């Protein structure tokens, strides 16, 4: 498999745009490609696909910042 | 402007019982003031009133147990 | 108890202004008051303070378009 | 811009299955391919990408039962 690709897959799809996918160090949140509705929805998915809770309140726009930030959070989470 | 008091005022109506916000620490679930379809009601209503967007999977009756506590889950909820 | 009342006082709530309340003929979705997503509170609480389920698609904007109107449709339900 | 597919392509996203996309007959909850998280995702998904505002409360599992169903319900919440 390819986390890294199945993190940016699926932020890919929540997001709408690809450029996500093809700017894997943009920021999602500046970029306004994100919003609060699509936030809910991608804990969701990956609570749902990795099996990794993420608690809303433990998630902050400013270290999950990135497609890059979020793979490597997503990855400390596990840990 | 008293958040606190404006959560409370809210849980009154969608329990339809003063009793919730006469007694911030009464335990809403297990009193059964609320039931589900009462609490995806409280959801919107949080949504539509303070902004806040609670997902109803992150909903929990152990940690949601009491006014107060809700009160207080809704400010760590709205800050970083 | 006062049916009315009730409905106006529901309505006066989710939309978080008294003039609804004051003006019973006020055209609800025509002057902004109520969203999408207040709607759809109004439904659920319709069903849970008054026992009458409205499915959001026998929901019309142009026939529950005033507070009389919402309580018109409502009693008419109800029998 | 396929409706039809476009929601086809979200449930095989959420159901992280294609078979859902290529049997729009399937009944996605007697096959298990969906649970009520997953269902909540959907629900999320629909908003952020249709604007259609789908009350978990409303959702039925008898009715939004397949593909083509829930292609269908969601026809009918869009028009007046």
């Amino acid at each position: 498999m390819d986390f890294k690709q199945e993190v940016l897959d699926v932020l890919a799809e929540v997001c709408q745009d690809d450029i996500v996918k093809e700017n894997p160090d943009i920021e999602i949140f500046e970029e306004g490609l994100l919003d609060s509705f699509g936030t809910v929805e991608l804990l969701l998915a990956i609570e749902n696909r990795f099996d990794i809770l993420v608690p809303i309140t433990e998630f902050d726009r400013d270290v999950w910042n990135t497609p890059n930030n979020i793979v490597n959070q997503l990855s400390e989470l596990k840990r």
